[PDB]
């Protein structure tokens, strides 16, 4: 949207309530060096140079039927307005495909809905997952295909991982564990949200397991993932406040 120097991107926001992707453009300026790394990805400080429409970049994955024809409303326009400092995540060089960027962002959106459902029970500590978006870094040279990344708001504070996607319980806090338990029981065992991590109860990069192991990226470890969580879960006061069953 802005005149100043930066690179262009195609920005994708998933909206679970209409079950559609919203396609936009933005300009961003990313730092040359990462400020952190995880297992597969590196995180980069980025500044937004504004969000606009995708009109100049005519359009397949996601398929056309999954894309909203209208993009006037979105979180991006406020959360990524010009000046906003945020975080860009790129796969190192290592496995990643186009589909996986979208799966991962949609997954975080699904977890974000679970956070709201959890909060509606009025737990002692309310929780929230950050927005996440797919960005096609179209100014960067494509073996093909385009450079993709995901972006999300900047968390300020000490970043802590509370559980992994395979049974680790990494801190003593109760809410992140009760939340994982809550998603499992309240989904009637259709899914569980783990990899609960972020700053305080602002969370990012969660991971879902489902019994059939289908979808939800490469970190979906299916029944094994679910059972590994069960083996290590001790119900706490939040689990009890939420009236969750001590079995399962
Ligand atoms: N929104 C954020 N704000 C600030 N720091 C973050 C944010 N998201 C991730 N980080 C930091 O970047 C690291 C790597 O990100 P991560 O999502 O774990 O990548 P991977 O795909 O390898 O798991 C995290 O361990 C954390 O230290
Ligand atoms: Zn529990």
């Amino acid at each position: 949207i802005s005149s100043e120097t930066g690179e262009m991107g195609i920005l994708w926001e998933f909206d679970p309530i209409i079950n559609k992707w919203i396609r936009l453009s933005m300009k961003l300026k990313v730092e040359r060096k990462p400020f952190a790394e995880g297992a597969l990805r590196e995180a980069y400080h980025t500044v937004s140079l504004g969000v606009g429409t995708d009109e100049n970049y005519p359009l397949l994955f996601p398929p056309i039927e999954m894309i909203s024809p209208i993009s006037k409303n979105n979180e991006a326009m406020t959360q990524l307005k010009n000046g906003t400092k945020f975080v860009l995540k790129l796969y190192k060089k290592e496995q990643a495909s186009r589909e996986l960027y979208f799966e991962d962002v949609k997954m975080q959106m699904v977890c974000r809905d679970w956070g709201n459902k959890f909060n509606q029970k009025k737990p002692p500590k309310k929780i929230e997952f950050l927005m996440s978006w797919v960005v096609e870094l179209i100014d960067r040279s494509p073996n093909g295909q385009p450079i993709l990344c995901s972006i999300e708001p900047l968390l300020v504070g000490e970043f802590k991982k509370n559980n992994s996607n395979y049974g680790a319980v990494l801190t003593n806090r109760s809410t992140p564990q009760a939340f994982s338990h809550f998603t499992y029981e309240l989904s009637n065992k259709q899914m569980i949200v783990v990899d609960i991590q972020g700053v305080d109860d602002l969370y990012t990069d969660p991971q879902i397991h489902t019994p059939d192991g289908k979808g939800f990226g490469l970190g979906n470890l299916g029944k094994a993932g679910i059972n590994k969580f069960i083996t290590t879960h001790k119900c706490n006061a939040v689990c009890a406040l939420l009236d969750l069953d001590v079995k399962l």
